[PDB]
């Protein structure tokens, strides 16, 4: 166990780590929509850095679920000790918490889309 | 055990499948970005933003595909009268690169003509 | 053995070099677009989209050499007088280091114009 429990803390740090890159990434994904709508003529530099920003995003996103789908097999296959429910607790949190995340982004995304239709008939 | 392996040669098989109707979906997008694009008197930068963001998808699945391919290519020129079993992955292996080339191939005259319609917008 | 690795860090190397090129293609081209998007009074959306696509495409692609540099600089930390493979090495990166500078300069420099030139067009 302690093998196992110790690499599933390194598991939940990598997690962590994901989930505030996509964080960080969704405010400066919020940023480039500013900018690129709020100039006349938008940089072109803005619209290939919101992609870019998106290709990390999805790309993130994908190893956190894969991540995650990881430990909850390991849980699935051990079901009730303190250990898993450690592992419990932890997963859902880190489930709640990447889900919050990527439902701002869709937010912040939804908006851009909006907004950019109403400069569009301005 | 060639159960094991075929079983896995047909989850590969769907992965594939699921990759090319991605594309082809992507692809009736695009043209609609196209569409809306071309038909707007004024810029939408998301849009241009969402187009974009299609052809980098599209870009990044075909790489997968043409990899994944390649993979059971080699798989059977390693193992290659054929028998039964390998019979069926040839035949299956043909079909989904028929398939793959058909969507690009529309992929590529989408582009086509979104170059060739905004040449003749742009001379409005 | 130390041979397998060089050979292994002259073809990282090779890639490297084909991707720096590949950056170099694409600024031409980018070049190219600028002078379109100018010399048309009205806008080409074939032209802007594409023009934006070879602009993602230098980012990625510069990503890639950035990291596959950052390989060869992290192994050559932990070996790091120096042995002659290991010279070699540190001589090869620095000169692909150099190579890269002056490509993304080239980029950046071309970006510049543009947007001047834009201004101006933009008063006129």
């Amino acid at each position: 166990r302690d093998k196992f429990m110790d690499e599933f803390f390194k598991q939940v740090e990598e997690i962590r780590q994901y989930i505030d890159r996509i964080a960080e990434n969704v405010e400066e994904v919020a940023r480039q929509h500013q900018a690129i709508l709020a100039s006349p003529n938008p940089n072109w530099f803005d619209i290939s850095q919101l992609l870019w920003l998106m290709a990390d995003i999805k790309e993130t996103a994908n190893e956190v679920r894969k991540k995650l789908k990881e430990i909850e097999q390991s849980i699935e296959q051990e079901e009730s000790s303190a250990d898993l429910k450690i592992r419990k607790r932890q997963h859902e949190e880190l489930e709640r918490k990447f889900r919050e995340v990527m439902k701002e982004y869709n937010a912040t995304q939804q908006d851009y889309r909006k907004r950019a239709r109403k400069r569009n008939l301005e």
